[PDB]
């Protein structure tokens, strides 16, 4: 193509253009103001609209990093407030485009995103809707300068419809505060599992990666044959490493890319792509990515002819390791789409483990005849977990469940700040809600993902603040073995009781008023405080301190006098509550 900007114009259109040229630009430039960015994108749309009326017009035929990089190397702030960025000015393409993409920043100490009021954001979003969600994108750009421009703008897309159809409603707050609460937990989810990725395709090497794409695969598409699922790993892997990388604009081409194969062997991968492969450029390989799991092959047989009982199982197993390990993986995951990956991961390694030992004796096969009673303790393990756990979920509600997690926990690793204990065991009770409303053959797969970006932000927040040297082994586990190992924590009984102090335990008129989630936290904050300072108090010594507590609560906001019921009726319920536990 003549003129790249013109034919990213013409594919895109004018209204996606725009909004992918302002998060790039916003995730380079992170400490500049909206008003400046909108004079950028302003600029280099009406550049690109020049090119599409004529493709020989001045500077039409340079390449979008050239033309994306002239740019940022215009910008007056560059050196005063980026430094050594304006140093990639002096160099020449592809080098500068390698210096910018090293000298983009994942903390830009940036303020807290304040959420307006309801009746603001929906006063704002009448009068100048185009402005309000450049202002999102924007805001969220320069916060994630590594979330994949393409995936911000389906989530934009989200952030539209519920200002859309809640600013209109009778009660605007109800509508709208929930789909905003969903919204930030699943951009949140997404940005951690984009960056989880990468780290650990850096930290674990290009095979492990490899061999959790092959089970992921085979669960999604279990009628592809093994060749045609080992080569979309391949592909797979690659786009992923070049993502990693950091370029947009490389990432996205690849991305296209592996889309185009799919949609033209569709017959080869499976029968649920057909709606996916119509959609336009952006959205073609997000729509296949998140694709509904094809039926299985009616009569598949069984796992023992292939790895059990055929003469040549530890022939195939020393030929070629892994392509034998992925084969075995390939076909466990196909029959399977409702066991976490994970869960895959580790009966291929038990199953690895065994040959590795059964093929150097006499006889291997008297050695691995029972291979597979040893993969039903590791499948019915996470199987009973789960269920054990939703019907908890039922019976409670998120909430209470969230309360119960926190007494639970605070026990077990006493020495976590409550912020953090507060924050993980909200979140894990959150996986509860989006997991346990899913049938049976999908929780498990749900809950390896959420508790994948649940478990990494305990160990973040921990590592920072070390305190448990169990915290620090179940972290730096390998990644099969980090859920079991938090699974394995014993309560500490060797903890001693922490101070008291009573303005930790003082409650005000403030907590009448405060939102649900501010409310919440509040309690949950005194909750964990409470468990530290007695943590050998029974499950019904704690329930009447909480039934007190709740009690208390709901006398003093009907009250007159507020504020004089929370300091009278506040002291007396942490006497009786101190003497109760004594
Ligand atoms: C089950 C667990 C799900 C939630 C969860 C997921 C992931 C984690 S984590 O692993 O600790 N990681 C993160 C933990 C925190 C963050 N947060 C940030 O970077 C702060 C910036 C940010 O994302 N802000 C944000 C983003 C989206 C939001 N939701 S929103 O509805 O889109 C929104 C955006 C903007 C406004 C208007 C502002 O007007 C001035 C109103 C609503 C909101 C919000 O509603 O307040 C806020 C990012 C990550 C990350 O993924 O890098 C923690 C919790
Ligand atoms: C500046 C212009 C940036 C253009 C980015 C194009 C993104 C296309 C995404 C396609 C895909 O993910 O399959
Ligand atoms: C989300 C941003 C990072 C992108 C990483 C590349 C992912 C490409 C997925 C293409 C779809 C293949 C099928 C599938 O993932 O199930
Ligand atoms: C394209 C196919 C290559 C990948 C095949 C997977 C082979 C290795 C599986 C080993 C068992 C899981 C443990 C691990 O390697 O992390
Ligand atoms: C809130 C907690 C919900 C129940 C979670 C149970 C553990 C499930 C683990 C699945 C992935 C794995 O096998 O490690
Ligand atoms: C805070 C520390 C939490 C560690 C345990 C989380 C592991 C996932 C299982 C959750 C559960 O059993 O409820
Ligand atoms: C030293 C003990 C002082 C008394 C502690 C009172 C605070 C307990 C808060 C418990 C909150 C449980 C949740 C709820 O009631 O909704």
């Amino acid at each position: 193509h003549k003129s790249e900007v013109a034919h990213r114009f013409k594919d895109l259109g004018e209204e996606n253009f725009k909004a992918l040229v302002l998060i790039a630009f916003a995730q380079y430039l992170q400490q500049c103001p909206f008003e400046d960015h909108v004079k950028l994108v302003n600029e280099v749309t009406e550049f690109a609209k020049t090119c599409v009326a004529d493709e020989s017009a001045e500077n039409c035929d340079k390449s979008l990093h050239t033309l994306f990089g002239d740019k940022l190397c215009t910008v007056a702030t560059l050196r005063e407030t980026y430094g050594e960025m304006a140093d990639c000015c002096a160099k020449q393409e592809p080098e500068r485009n390698e210096c910018f993409l090293q000298h983009k920043d994942d903390n830009p100490n940036l303020p807290r995103l304040v959420r307006p009021e309801v009746d603001v954001m929906c006063t704002a979003f009448h009068d100048n809707e185009e402005t309000f969600l450049k202002k999102y994108l924007y805001e969220i750009a320069r916060r994630h300068p590594y979330f994949y421009a393409p995936e911000l703008l389906f989530f934009a897309k989200r952030y539209k419809a519920a200002f859309t159809e809640c600013c209109q409603a009778a009660d605007k707050a109800a509508c709208l505060l929930p789909k905003l609460d969903e919204l930030r937990d699943e951009g949140k989810a997404s940005s951690a599992k984009q960056r989880l990725k990468c780290a650990s395709l850096q930290k674990f090497g290009e095979r492990a990666f490899k061999a959790w794409a092959v089970a992921r695969l085979s669960q999604r598409f279990p009628k592809a044959e093994f060749a045609e699922v080992s080569k979309l790993v391949t592909d797979l892997t690659k786009v992923h490493t070049e993502c990693c990388h950091g370029d947009l604009l490389e990432c996205a081409d690849d991305r296209a890319d592996l889309a185009k194969y799919i949609c033209e062997n569709q017959d080869s991968i499976s029968s649920k792509l057909k709606e996916c492969c119509e959609k336009p450029l952006l959205e073609k390989s997000h729509c296949i990515a998140e694709v509904e799991n094809d039926e299985m092959p009616a009569d598949l047989p069984s796992l023992a002819a292939d790895f059990v009982e055929s003469k040549d199982v530890c022939k195939n197993y020393a030929e070629a390791k892994d392509v034998f390990l992925g084969m075995f993986l390939y076909e466990y995951a196909r029959r399977h789409p409702d066991y976490s990956v994970v869960l895959l991961l580790r009966l291929a390694k038990t199953y690895e483990t065994t040959l590795e030992k059964c093929c150097a004796a006499a006889d291997p096969h008297e050695c691995y005849a029972k291979v597979f009673d040893e993969f039903k303790p590791l499948v019915e393990e996470p199987q009973n977990l789960i269920k054990q756990n939703c019907e908890l979920f039922e019976q409670l509600g998120e909430y209470k469940f969230q309360n119960a997690l926190l007494v639970r926990y605070t026990k077990k690793v006493p020495q976590v700040s409550t912020p953090t204990l507060v924050e993980v065991s909200r979140n894990l009770g959150k996986v509860g809600s989006k997991c346990c409303k899913h049938p049976e053959a999908k929780r498990m797969p749900c809950a390896e993902d959420y508790l994948s970006v649940v478990l990494n932000q305990l160990c973040v927040l921990h590592e920072k603040t070390p305190v448990s040297d169990r915290v620090t082994k179940c972290c730096t586990e390998s990644l099969v073995n980090r859920r079991p190992c938090f699974s394995a924590l014993e309560v500490d009984e060797t903890y001693v009781p922490k101070e008291f102090n009573a303005e930790t335990f003082t409650f005000h008129a403030d907590i009448c008023t405060l939102s649900e989630k501010e409310r919440q936290i509040k309690k949950q904050t005194a909750l964990v405080e409470l468990v530290k300072h007695k943590p050998k108090a029974t499950k019904e010594q704690l329930k009447a301190v909480m039934d007190d507590f709740a009690a208390f609560v709901e006398k003093c906001c009907k009250a007159d006098d507020k504020e004089t019921c929370f300091a009278e009726e506040g002291k007396k319920l942490v006497a009786a509550s101190q003497a109760a536990l004594g």
